[PDB]
């Protein structure tokens, strides 16, 4: 059912919608159909490499009865010698009602100062923990 994996994004998705404007963040959490959940919450725990997973997603792109959902918002400012990236990574693929992967990153290099990009993140993490409720 994958319950864990749930809660686990669950919880940080809220963490990030928390911090979004306070410190810099690293979230990385990713399940299979067999249940296999690994998580992340500091960088260099996943900064050492979800290929299966945008595997199956390409090649059931292009056999039936799936439902495959992906969301991806990066945007990168390098100035000053500083180079503040931030990154949002969803994915679910769902194989004749049943889920076969889930995924999610969310990549935060320091405090957001944009007040429109602050608001497009809150908005999208938002979307992402409403789409998570649904995959329970």
């Amino acid at each position: 059912s994958q319950q864990e994996f749930l809660e686990r994004a669950r919880q940080y998705l809220e963490e990030a919608r928390r911090d979004l404007t306070t410190r810099p963040y690293y979230y990385y959490v990713g399940s299979d159909s067999d249940g296999t959940t690994r998580e992340a919450r500091s960088r260099e725990e996943y900064a050492k490499p979800e290929k299966r997973v945008r595997s199956l997603i390409e090649e059931l792109k292009n056999k039936e009865n799936y439902e495959i959902y992906e969301t991806d918002y990066s945007w990168t400012e390098t100035e000053n010698g500083e180079t503040r990236t931030h990154h949002i990574y969803f994915a679910y693929v769902k194989k004749d009602g049943k889920l076969e992967a889930l995924l999610l990153r969310i990549e935060s290099s320091g405090p957001l100062t944009d007040e429109e990009t602050i608001e497009k993140t809150t908005r999208l993490l938002d979307e992402i923990y409403e789409k998570l409720e649904s995959l329970s």
